[PDB]
């Protein structure tokens, strides 16, 4: 028998004996992702083209409104907003959601895969809700995941007991569990980084890449892929294995990727799947935020590949 | 005042005083592509998962039957078929069609952007049609193009008069003309190649790559992108500018990409767009095929970038 | 802020402090209706028509499998099955569902509106579940409603606190609450019956109809409508007002419509909306079943119209 | 070996050595109907309901702009417009098109089946186009038909060679030919009329109705059906057989149905299908219009049923 995301979430919330506050939140997210998927695939575009009678601003408004109406949140952090968003008391819930409504928005014009990233924290210090409430290490995540709008739409949800992937059936608007308890390969054979910044890479990265192209033991070099869309690159890593890197350089001394809504959620997903997610010096999830839009270096993927690179880092210390 | 593919193809058939056989063909292509797009986004997967108690193969069948049902074709060449398909004399038309029904199939599991590529030739001769009718240099192409199933489904059609882009509106099942008479940029800022093969590159490629990462005139380096699906990489090249490369290496000293249904259509779109497509030695469209599944090295993109690499190819000539 | 069926159901289940067993059941139904709607609108028909590579049997299999997997039911009664269906212990829940998967199936060939009807009972006598468990008067319904596949798809759900209508947005696969706490007009102006059986009508009906066409006080006669699909006729009644009748005659001495899955659910819906639902002699909901496929005469609609007819019945007694 | 509307219309244009102007027109109609169908099934309603913070009018605009964008029309007559629409000489073609963009609009709130009706005339004359160009008897129709938005969306197209039915596959946005060269039954078993007007009927209608309920030769009575939407009632008549009637009464001694865009197209489809369409006195197609919004009585359906009533009309002549 088939398993939909709606059934799964509910069953899990029943086992966890929750009051159903999180369940509603996860039901709101799902509805939000289906709506973004539809707009991304361009339904109704003929109307812009005069059969007479913006995509990340819309996506932002969809996540915000749908999360608010779930009555399960109190603090919202969007890549698109400068400050955290405090929900009105009338709609307050106990959850804090950090999300990137549409990641890889430069790529929209080229029809490159894009996605939505989200991380959910439980408000802990019960004071008037505020920004500080979102400043929690990723180790404190109740749930995280992402929706990828690629050749098909997929939702990857990670929670304490594992990672699960749901495929969207757009004919009936239901996500079907297609992969249960996902685990990443120990060792991969694809590395993914923008080599256009080779001139600014630290020595460890430099040595790593060279080791991938020209392996000491004459083995096969790793294949290279770099879609340029984090959700897409990270999704291929999780599913196929390998390592993804966006280390610090010059144009980004602390990395380009934001911690709250890009790095933490993917680090969480990777960890539950049996992979590693480091900064080069430290685990991404243990970092204590100081700014909601903070950036952080990130290297994630199969444990052996990440370990190997980490060995090289120590070597240059 | 909206232009749909169906309206466009008809007007063009009228201006060219065609008998309507090529229009019927292009209409059948539009229909096959809409059908493939739908199976790619997974409409109906719930049934596979028992809601009531391959893709590469389905795509081939869709194109083949839809094309045959057009009564405008005599010879069909597919990446999936060892031998060329000769049409039943009952449905035999005068067009030769070369296609790759689903390119990037290995990427399906990762949900990377995939696509369909086709090149149309007019049967030149008067004897029984045969494989030999497809063996024409790409310079003889009547029409060529591709459909990209990415975040949105797009059809790019190139003919003598130029290149046009049609976005699929999945709500009404109609391709809408969104970019007319497209021209690639003279010079881009992105290079695209699988650097996992560095060990295998000839000295000209190696030096070019080096010039892009460490510019000798101290100009900003190029960004790197390599989705891993030709249609996706080329489509980004066409719209954003830059260069795409898949030169020869241990993986066949002859290149990986197939000439008839991958390189030619793309070389044809590029040239019509004001760009270049070369093997490093000769222009792709001028190669006289000798085998329907003949591979060939290819470099395409903005003219200035392609000419720069051609010069390096000279310097090592 | 918008309200989806998924949110609404959950919120209601939280207020009712249910263990979430019914909530899952209602979530399963919703998924089932979206799947039937898609098949009814003919998605994928091109495949039957050879773009190379039953509707009530399918609908039946969809309801059954989806209800079973909800783990919330123990007894299923379908118009399509001779005997009640006893769920395996592994999947048992406390609910009994009586449904007509696709009503108005003759009408399929003519594209006439069709629908799904369902009534839900709570297993009371806790013995090994069986048919007798379904033999409960409709007054014992926990929930009932229907999905109408007309110009648009709608789900009408009735429960103890009222009637609510949800419109299906097929772009995102979500039912949106569009009408809250529905109440029928006191008096209507449309009567609906198959006058083709005039020769077999009892005197009361005969007098009623004649009173509608030739009103004693020279008022405007009632308009007449008779789609021939109960869900469609009953839905226009509920929404617009009036009276619907399928009384006993000769070819059907006890009426044609079945009590468990056609009469009870619509009587329940009508009652919560402030309308009446009689047999001519008695209220439909108070009848105690003796057979699962039992038939029963039915007259329902606005209270004044039904009362008026009931007065006439008493008159001929 | 599947036939899509687009393929069919093209082949027919080719067999008739058309210049392709009528084909462009029929293609624009197919596109408008797909667009209307989508707005009817409510795709996107979630937006109306604030998911991110008329129908009659939208339908008119869709048909009007899509038709004008065809460059095959000079005069457009719509039920919604007081005056005929004269096309800008820049887009002026030679076709006159009469349509009711959304028939049964009052039924929208009840979700009853609704439809689009059109009749196409060839402008016969050489002076400035005007309203007067639409005033041709229906016998002069080049093409006529309708789209029914019911449980599935169907397009019925009638031309000189016959009547064909195309079912819309909303998954790929393509009409598929499912019923070829349709012929109505000689005699049916269903009559369709609004008996709420009994008080107003002329003696011929009254007697006929009486013959159907109480057959003088003791044969089975006719079943009654009256959805209340012409396209729905007529479409059922065409496919299942029988008779449909909307004679004159207090509601205009001239009938309710409009001649140019409701009666003629339907009379034309019926006649091409081997049936009859009469006002009781004359055939509908032979009436010479005098006003674009001229109403006319109509009776159509199986020939034997229509001839029986015509005889009664004689008996009271
Ligand atoms: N849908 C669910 N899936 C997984 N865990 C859940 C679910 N619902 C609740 N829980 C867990 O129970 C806690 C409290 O639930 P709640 O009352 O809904 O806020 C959450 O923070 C989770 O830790
Ligand atoms: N739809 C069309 N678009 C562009 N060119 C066309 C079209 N139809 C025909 N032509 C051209 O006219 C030639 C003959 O058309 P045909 O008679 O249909 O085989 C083609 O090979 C093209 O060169
Ligand atoms: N989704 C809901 N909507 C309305 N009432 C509910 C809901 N869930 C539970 N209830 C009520 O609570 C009872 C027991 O709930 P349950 O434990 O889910 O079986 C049901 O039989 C209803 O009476
Ligand atoms: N697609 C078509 N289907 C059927 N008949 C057509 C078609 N196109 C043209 N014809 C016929 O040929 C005539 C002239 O066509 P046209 O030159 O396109 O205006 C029409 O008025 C019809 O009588
Ligand atoms: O548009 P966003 O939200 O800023 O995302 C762009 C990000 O940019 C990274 C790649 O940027 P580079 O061009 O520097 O490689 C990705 O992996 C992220 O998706
Ligand atoms: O379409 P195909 O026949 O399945 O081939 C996939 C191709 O493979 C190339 C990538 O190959 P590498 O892994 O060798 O870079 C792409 O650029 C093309 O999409
Ligand atoms: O196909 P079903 O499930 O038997 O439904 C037909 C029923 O039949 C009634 C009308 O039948 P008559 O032809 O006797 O009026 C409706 O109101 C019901 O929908
Ligand atoms: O399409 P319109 O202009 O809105 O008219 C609706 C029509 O109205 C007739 C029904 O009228 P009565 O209520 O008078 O039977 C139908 O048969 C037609 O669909
Ligand atoms: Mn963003
Ligand atoms: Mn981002
Ligand atoms: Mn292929
Ligand atoms: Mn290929
Ligand atoms: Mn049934
Ligand atoms: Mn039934
Ligand atoms: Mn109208
Ligand atoms: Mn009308």
């Amino acid at each position: 028998n088939i398993v939909t995301l709606t059934r799964f979430v509910m069953e899990q919330g029943r086992k966890a004996r929750g009051t159903g506050e999180m369940t509603q939140l996860l039901n709101s997210l799902c509805t939000a992702v289906k709506a973004i998927s539809t707009a991304v695939r361009k339904a109704g575009i003929a109307h812009l083209y005069g059969i007479a009678g913006k995509l990340d601003v819309l996506s932002n408004d969809l996540v915000i409104n749908v999360l608010k109406s779930s009555f399960a949140t109190c603090v919202l952090v969007t890549e698109e907003d400068k400050n955290a968003i405090i929900v009105e008391p009338e709609k307050r819930g106990k959850y804090v959601v950090c999300f990137d409504p549409l990641d890889g928005s430069s790529n929209i014009d080229c029809l490159v895969s894009i996605g939505t990233i989200f991380g959910i924290y439980r408000k802990n210090s019960t004071d008037e809700p505020s920004e500080k409430d979102a400043l929690q290490p990723g180790r404190n995540l109740v749930a995280a995941g992402y929706a990828l709008y690629g050749s098909a739409t997929m939702l990857v949800l990670a929670m304490v007991n594992g990672v699960n992937c749901f495929m969207l059936d757009p004919a009936i608007g239901e996500f079907i569990l297609v992969d249960r308890n996902v685990k990443i390969k120990k060792k991969g054979s694809i590395y993914s980084i923008n080599e256009g910044y080779a001139k600014e890479f630290d020595p460890a990265i430099t040595e790593y890449i060279q080791r991938k192209k020209f392996p000491p033991d004459n083995s096969a070099p790793y294949g290279a892929r770099y879609v340029g869309s984090m959700v897409a690159d990270v999704h291929r890593t999780l599913v196929y294995g390998g390592i993804f890197m966006y280390p610090a350089n010059k144009k980004s001394p602390k990395g380009k990727l934001r911690l709250l809504y890009e790095c933490n959620p993917m680090a969480y997903v990777m960890e539950k799947a049996g992979g590693l997610a480091t900064t080069g010096k430290e685990a991404v999830l243990d970092i204590v935020p100081t700014d909601i839009h903070q950036r952080a270096p990130i290297i994630l993927g199969s444990p052996e590949d990440v370990t190997e690179l980490l060995e090289i880092y120590q070597k240059h210390a």
